């Protein structure tokens, strides 16, 4: 499924992402923005042997099990292939946890780059939310 912006973020904010761990709702659509663009199909290999998966680019290193990282972990106790589904429970359940880890969003590296520090309120302008 490939989400409209406001449709993303009133699913982000259905499933309790908008302010978690302080980060306003234009955070998390700005990061998808640039993980997927919105994708919940998006897949992309690292050059480690890991995956990144869904709309948020879980990445199978430490986070979801996809059977073809050896030594990884599956902290969100998934498939990843539960991170691809129209439905972002799963991928929303997982990040909950991920940014809970230390780093806050500073874990998705296109967040950090892309995102953090601008008008994030601009993702989320003129929704109905
Ligand atoms: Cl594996
Ligand atoms: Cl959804
Ligand atoms: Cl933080
Ligand atoms: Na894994």
């Amino acid at each position: 499924k490939v989400f409209g912006r406001c449709e993303l973020a009133a699913a982000m904010k259905r499933h309790g992402l908008d302010n978690y761990r302080g980060y306003s709702l234009g955070n998390w659509v700005c990061a998808a923005k640039f993980e997927s663009n919105f994708n919940t199909q998006a897949t992309n290999r690292n050059t480690d042997g890991s995956t990144d998966y869904g709309i948020l680019q879980i990445n199978s290193r430490w986070w979801c099990n996809d059977g073809r990282t050896p030594g990884s972990r599956n902290l969100c106790n998934i498939p990843c292939s539960a991170l691809l589904s129209s439905d972002i429970t799963a991928s929303v359940n997982c990040a909950k946890k991920i940014v809970s880890d230390g780093n806050g969003m500073n874990a998705w590296v296109a967040w950090r780059n892309r995102c953090k520090g601008t008008d994030v309120q601009a993702w989320i302008r003129g929704c109905r939310l």
